């Protein structure tokens, strides 16, 4: 009944152990109630069955000024009624058996942890028993005690799942089970590349993320403004962003929130217009069903007239830093910090700033109804050599009103529930649990959430025209000089997404809100894009190419440490290669298509590898350690 937190002390070494909880109740104030020193040296605490679900903070109990520690610093950690874990030495909240008498064996590394290290080295231990048992991707049963070690991934291809189960029999004769799950992740090269004219100081984000991937610059093509994608695919995408990365993930508890959660730009043009496909995520449905509104079509983007923009580069030399200027009737000049601001309803703080050159703003709103829409452009230069944004030259591209949907000077806007892309990765980390940078770790916990259920209406798509004229270029200057674009996304005035992605998206992500410290303060504050912008037609002519190599991930089915006679099945896969791939494998150099079937008759421990070549000679080769 009820729940067990343990602290291993042997480290931070306080002379007592407070363990505050806070959830479903709160077991005490703050420092919380003393956990209890036991003969394992651990310190241990359990709280009774109403605490249902919990979050626990360890601290020493001092005030602020006499020595105050605590672990973690932040949010607590997870604990819920059934449950039993301890913090270890290393500080890893990890399961310790469960709230009973029996024995069980655990490991030191939390479960579910990904790595992208050739193996990962689990320590095991037992509770309540002193001799246990482990199968490692169902290999037969070998003996462990206390403080052995398991090479989690070893002799594996990369990106695959391992499956350990440790086996106990305590005292009271009841033999137990632990299943643990690990992955192992690879991640290939991809080109990238960046030119310092741009005036860009972060380089494009990669990983999930990628700016114009496979060298892709949207596509020559007539695209129909409709709610329809059928007239997009895959190939024209110019900027790849990531799911559920957006603002409000990172704080404890925001996911009740409207998400602003950008996925993917498409773009193409053809003799008239620039086009563009927004693809929009909702994973609320999966990671937070019970906050109703966000989980619902209540969250659709359209629900509300809220700011979009596309900022474009169209002369590459300029360099608008987003403010604004205009004049009133009487002659004089005035300027504002953003085109738009603390504007009409909107008495909201923030605004996204440029340092990376762009010279146009598509400012449009989420449910086009907004009158004043506007294409502005930087064609007044301040004294410092930046250009301003001139609110006297705008070209006017709202409705006139919002039932007609008539957008004026060739403006098209269409925007649906939808999905174009079949997959959509994100991290699928517990609510609360998000760390900052953690979209750049391929070790966070990412899943194509096609794999747990989402479906193409939870989406949101804005399908979109400008016309070539209202930018001052053509076709042909499309395609031989090329310009660059961003989209980002609002919550009425500061940035929340943009695609390129850039990371002053979520540099204050988990900073309180002024009016609500539930939520993020990325909704007030002021935003400064330094990513490069998604070329369209063409590169700039001082790009530096960063070509990925022609590589391979290799590797068994199972995991290192099966059984003589066991068939282990050798794996490759191949990335940036030309043409055909002649893969070649061996086993202690002895050679055994994309993939083959080695039974080991003998113990030992085996060199696993493949050569691989492609068309142009091209090589990559791996070699790993398989245990038997
Ligand atoms: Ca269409
Ligand atoms: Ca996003
Ligand atoms: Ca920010
Ligand atoms: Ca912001």
């Amino acid at each position: 009944s009820g729940s067990e937190a343990y602290f291993d002390n042997s480290k931070y070494g306080w002379k007592d152990v407070y363990v505050y909880a806070y959830g479903t109740k709160e077991n005490a104030e703050w420092p919380g109630e003393l956990m209890t020193k036991e003969d394992s040296g651990l310190y241990k605490a359990s709280f009774a069955s109403s605490f249902k679900s919990e979050k626990i903070i360890f601290n020493n109990g001092l005030e602020k000024g006499n020595g105050k520690e605590q672990y973690p610093e932040a949010a607590g950690l997870s604990l819920k009624a059934g449950e039993c874990k301890m913090l270890t030495a290393e500080k890893q909240w990890i399961d310790y058996g469960k709230p009973d008498d029996h024995a069980y064996g655990y490991t030191l590394t939390a479960n579910n942890t990904a790595f992208s290290t050739e193996s990962l080295d689990v320590k095991l231990a037992l509770k309540n028993a002193d001799k246990g048992y482990y199968s490692v991707d169902g290999s037969a049963k070998k003996e462990f005690a206390n403080g052995d070690s398991v090479k989690v991934g070893e002799g594996k291809i990369g990106n695959s799942k391992v499956t350990l189960t440790l086996y106990a029999t305590g005292a009271d004769g009841v033999e137990t089970e632990q299943t643990y799950t690990f992955k192992k992740t690879f991640t290939a090269s991809k080109t990238t590349f960046s030119a310092k004219s741009d005036g860009h100081t972060t380089a494009p984000e990669s990983g999930y993320y990628g700016t114009n991937p496979e060298m892709q610059l949207g596509k020559h093509k007539t695209i129909s403004v409709d709610g329809d994608l059928s007239d997009w695919d895959s190939s024209m995408i110019i900027a790849q962003g990531v799911a559920n990365d957006d603002p409000r993930v990172y704080m404890p508890s925001s996911m009740h929130e409207q998400p602003w959660d950008a996925y993917a730009l498409y773009s193409a043009w053809d003799d008239d217009n620039l086009y563009f496909l927004l693809e929009m995520a909702n994973t609320t449905y999966i990671t937070s069903p019970e906050d109703n509104f966000a989980a619902s079509n209540e969250a659709r983007p359209w629900r509300n007239s809220i700011p979009m923009y596309l900022a474009l580069s169209i002369d590459p030399a300029k360099q608008a830093t987003g403010k604004a200027v205009g004049t009133n009737k009487d002659g004089s000049v005035y300027t504002n910090p953003f085109v738009w601001g603390c504007t009409n309803g909107t008495a909201k703080d923030g605004g996204t700033g440029f340092t990376t050159h762009i010279d146009t703003l598509v400012a449009f709103d989420s449910n086009n109804s907004n009158g004043g829409a506007s294409i502005f452009k930087a064609d007044t230069q301040d004294t410092d050599g930046t250009y301003m944004f001139n609110y006297d030259t705008r070209i006017p591209i709202g409705v006139t009103s919002f039932q007609a949907q008539d957008n004026k000077n060739g403006f098209k806007i269409k925007y649906a529930n939808g999905t174009k892309s079949t997959s959509i990765f994100g991290i699928n980390a517990p609510k609360g649990s998000r760390v900052m940078g953690d979209n750049l770790d391929m070790n966070s916990n990412w899943v194509d959430f096609f794999d747990e259920g989402y479906k193409n209406s939870y989406g949101y798509v804005y399908e979109i025209a400008v016309p070539l004229n209202t930018l001052g270029i053509d076709r042909s200057y499309i395609e031989t000089q090329g310009i660059g674009a961003m989209q980002i996304l609002t919550y009425g005035t500061s940035g929340m997404d943009t695609l390129p992605h850039d990371p002053s998206m979520l540099d204050q992500a988990n900073l309180e809100y002024s009016y609500d410290p539930s939520t993020s303060h990325e909704k007030e504050d002021i935003d400064n894009i330094t990513v490069p912008l998604a070329r369209i037609g063409a590169l700039l002519p001082d790009t530096e190419v960063n070509e990925a190599p022609f590589e391979v991930n290799f590797g068994a089915n199972l995991n290192s440490g099966q059984s003589a006679g066991t068939p282990i099945t050798l794996l490759a896969e191949s990335y940036h290669a030309t043409g055909d791939v002649t893969y070649s494998f061996t086993v202690n150099g002895e050679t055994v298509t994309d993939s083959c079937v080695w039974t080991p008759s003998a113990d030992g421990t085996y060199s696993i590898g493949v050569v691989a070549v492609d068309a142009n000679g091209n090589k990559a080769e791996s070699t790993k350690t398989f245990v038997v």
